[PDB]
């Protein structure tokens, strides 16, 4: 089944999702010149004051935070986005070296790792039906750096010793998402899709232009992580990203002169 190795990586995904060769697909290259402001985009507004994180999961290709969505707790709204979107989780892709792990790229720049906030359009009643629509989900991604500390990550490096390897999870309540964002919530944004299996073109992507700074030991404890089960072959989890696939008809907008 798929994966990240040199066996079953990106470019093998097409022959069990050919929907990976389509019209919109996740992540792309940002070209900052080519992007235009939208002096029309609304405010966007991101509101986790009631967020309730539940559980952590490695899934054998990341870890997952994920969150309480059977109420609006954490929701965004506004931006590029018509209606409500629930957060349901969050995660990361990252690299085996600072120079690579994000997914979407800025003038071909790669950043260490992305965040990825996933949240879904309410009017679909729950995940599983917003995925199989054009506006179904709305993923807020957020590039990492290496330099000084995230405080606000430290909780989440320090549970990962528990979930070492595939299908483990341990209780992770009471987590704050908004200690992960950066000061500004300039943005870019596009219509694409997941950027892992089933890559269902379901996906408005909301980018932001400011990294957050985590420090090397952080993103060192992320690569500790295994894609592997217990009792298996250890295969460290990283370089867990998928390239930027083509932009084909599609126009990224900047929220910003
Ligand atoms: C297997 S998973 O946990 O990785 N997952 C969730 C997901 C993927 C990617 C993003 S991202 N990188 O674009 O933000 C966001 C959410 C993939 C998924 C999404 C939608 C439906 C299914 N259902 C099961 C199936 O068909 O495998 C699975
Ligand atoms: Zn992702």
């Amino acid at each position: 089944h798929w994966g990240y190795g040199k066996h079953n990586g990106p470019e093998h995904w097409h022959k069990d999702f050919p929907i990976a060769k389509g019209e919109r697909q996740s992540p792309v290259d940002i070209d900052t010149h080519t992007a235009k402001y939208d002096p029309s985009l609304k405010p966007l507004s991101v509101s986790y004051d009631q967020a309730t994180s539940l559980r952590i999961l490695n899934n054998g290709h990341a870890f997952n935070v994920e969150f309480d969505d059977s109420q609006d707790k954490a929701v965004l709204k506004g931006g590029p986005l018509d209606g409500t979107y629930r957060l349901i989780q969050f995660h990361f892709h990252w690299g085996s070296l600072d120079g690579q792990g994000s997914e979407h790229t800025v003038d071909k720049k790669k950043y260490a790792a992305e965040l990825h906030l996933v949240h879904w359009n309410t009017k679909y009643g729950d995940f599983g039906k917003a995925v199989q629509q054009p506006d179904g989900l709305a993923v807020l991604g957020i590039f990492l750096k290496v330099g000084s500390a995230k405080p606000g990550l430290q909780k989440v490096v320090d549970v990962l010793d528990s979930i070492k390897t595939k299908g483990k999870s341990a209780d992770f309540t009471n987590f704050d998402p908004r200690g992960l964002l950066p000061e500004s919530l300039d943005y870019w944004t596009y219509p694409g899709s997941l950027t892992t299996p089933p890559l269902l073109e379901c996906v408005t992507w909301i980018v932001l232009k400011e990294p957050i700074s985590v420090s090397s030991e952080q993103v060192l404890k992320f690569r500790k992580l295994n894609f592997n089960g217990e009792g298996e072959p250890e295969e460290l989890m990283v370089d867990n990203w998928r390239p930027a696939q083509p932009l084909k008809n599609r126009q990224i907008k900047a929220s910003f002169k």
